[PDB]
């Protein structure tokens, strides 16, 4: 039921692995082409992650030959401190560095990682009590503003904790986690996409979004980094407030998937045919309904009703907007959006959305949970 949709992914793999060189893939832009770059962006850790699961899956080395280069290629980003003076330091080397750990325990890979992990922990600010989401440290207007998406560089953080024995890596984390909660999801269960402070104090000032519709509507991947997000930071933390708001924002995911099973980019424009879709948002989300899964008793009927709607996630992902493997073809999956109102890329592959379109894969198939955290943990 898997097996067919992991075999196109394995077949682009290798072909784009060949193609690329050293290059990496971030999105497409109106064709079944990737656009790369030198490993300069934010996306650059999905394609390490991709090519990690694709290993874990096969045993094939060409795979794991691709993602120890990119790992080199990390070592070399950040001792160069090349455009890292932002959150998605967890991105970028919890799917390569802390994965290579992770898959092989390759001590050279884990110090990368603990590298990377002290760099992304000076992006704290004490008197907000946040991590910087963009920008250098009291950025006249980015200063004191977090987005959701951050939820997910936290296990880096956590992990890095675990790892060292400093228990600072915890306390930022959970603190920020919790800031999250209070102030990015809303009553209905719905969420900002950033959310401002004021820098001197920490108090709040307003939501807001640059990529969503309007600042009170629910941009999809925002809502999916919120559940996804908010379930890992869950199991490092055994933070039952956490989980139950991963479950509450991802019922209200769940009731707003429109017939095809793929949600579109907004919730709150009309949900039309002609509309964009994201089908990075559906992906990042059955990833986050089996984590939510994974943490729930056996006895919580929820927790089939979320791995069911995890497995129509991703066979509506496979039916309607996964690309066989014609030979031309280097995408997983169609129609993602990166910025709708901005107009890049918003109807196109984006390489993070290959990438937990794979995890859920791996996670339905062979119980491979990704680069999050420790297996068994
Ligand atoms: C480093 C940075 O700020 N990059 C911008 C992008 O931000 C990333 O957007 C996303 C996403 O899911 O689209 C996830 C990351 O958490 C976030 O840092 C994005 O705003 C892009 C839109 O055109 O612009 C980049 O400059």
């Amino acid at each position: 039921m898997w097996q067919q949709a992991i075999g196109d992914a394995l077949g682009i793999t290798a072909r784009n692995l060949k193609k690329f060189g050293d290059r990496f893939p971030h999105v497409s832009d109106g064709s079944n082409k990737y656009v790369l770059n030198d490993n300069t962006d934010w996306t650059d850790g999905f394609w390490s992650g991709i090519l990690w699961l694709c290993y874990e899956y096969t045993g094939d080395e060409q795979y794991r030959e691709g993602a120890v280069r990119t790992v080199a290629s990390f070592r070399e980003r950040l001792d160069r401190f090349e455009n890292l003076d932002h959150h998605n330091i967890g991105f970028l080397y919890s799917l390569s560095a802390k994965a290579q750990w992770i898959v092989e325990k390759d001590e050279s890979a884990r110090k990368l990682a603990l590298d990377a992990a002290d760099v992304l922990m000076r992006r704290w600010r004490a008197d907000a009590g946040i991590i910087q989401a963009w920008g250098p440290k009291g950025d006249p207007e980015n200063g004191g503003r977090i987005i959701i998406d951050c939820l997910l560089n936290l296990p880096l953080l956590l992990w890095a904790g675990e790892q060292t024995g400093d228990p600072e890596y915890r306390r930022v984390a959970e603190a920020h986690a919790l800031k999250s909660r209070r102030f990015l999801v809303r009553g209905d269960d719905s969420s900002y996409h950033t959310f401002y402070f004021d820098p001197e104090n920490g108090n709040a000032i307003r939501g807001g979004t640059h990529q969503g519709n309007t600042d009170g509507s629910t941009w999809t991947r925002g809502q999916a980094w919120g559940i996804y997000g908010f379930a890992l930071n869950s199991r490092y933390l055994g933070n039952a407030d956490l989980l139950e708001t991963a479950k509450r924002m991802a019922r209200h995911f769940l009731a707003r998937v429109p017939e095809d099973g793929v949600v579109y980019w907004d919730f709150e424009v009309p949900q039309e045919p002609s509309s964009y879709r994201d089908s990075s948002a559906s992906a990042i989300t059955a990833c986050g309904l089996l984590e939510i899964a994974s943490q729930l008793d056996e006895s919580d009927p929820e927790r089939q009703r979320f791995i069911d709607a995890a497995k129509t996630t991703v066979t509506a992902l496979r039916d309607g907007y996964a690309e066989r493997d014609d030979g031309e073809a280097e995408g997983f999956i169609r129609r993602g959006s990166y910025h709708v109102r901005g107009g890049i890329s918003p109807d196109d592959y984006t390489i993070w959305g290959d990438y937990y379109y794979l995890e859920a894969l791996l996670r339905l198939e062979r119980g491979v949970t990704g680069y999050w955290y420790e297996r068994g943990r």
